[PDB]
């Protein structure tokens, strides 16, 4: 029933994405000058260390908004992506299922925390 656990729950799962080699299109920003036509695509741009940034900065309340942000990576490359079987939008697929399978707990505890609080 610790309200504030998510956060360091959350750091520790951003460095396992970090460790995973399916986040590396994930963990900066798009070289527009790479993807010319990046942002006629997508309109919120979002990486991993833009996440772990707004996470150290205490620029997320909970860790749903969090999970937004990271889902919105994902997003992002479904959108960009020209093919569901292009190698970058393959490693998005990885890494979500990844990212999910360990949120799930996160999520839950804190809203367990956050319930028992208002109880
Ligand atoms: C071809 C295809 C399908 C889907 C995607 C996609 O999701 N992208 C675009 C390319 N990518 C980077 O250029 N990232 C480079 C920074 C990490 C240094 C960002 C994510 O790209």
């Amino acid at each position: 029933y610790d309200i504030q656990a998510w956060k360091k729950q959350c750091e520790e799962l951003l460095n396992l994405i970090f460790q995973c080699e399916d986040s590396e299109p994930f963990r900066q920003p798009v070289d527009l000058l790479e993807y010319p036509d990046y942002r006629d695509i997508i309109d919120t741009p979002m990486d991993f260390a833009t996440v772990r940034e707004t996470l150290e900065a205490g620029n997320y309340e909970s860790p749903m908004e969090l999970c937004k942000d990271v889902r919105l990576i994902f997003s992002n490359s479904k959108a960009y992506t020209p093919s569901k079987r292009s190698r970058i939008y393959s490693m998005s697929l990885r890494l979500s299922a990844f990212f999910e399978e360990h949120i799930s707990s996160v999520l839950s505890d804190y809203k367990s925390a956050l319930r028992f609080h208002k109880r």
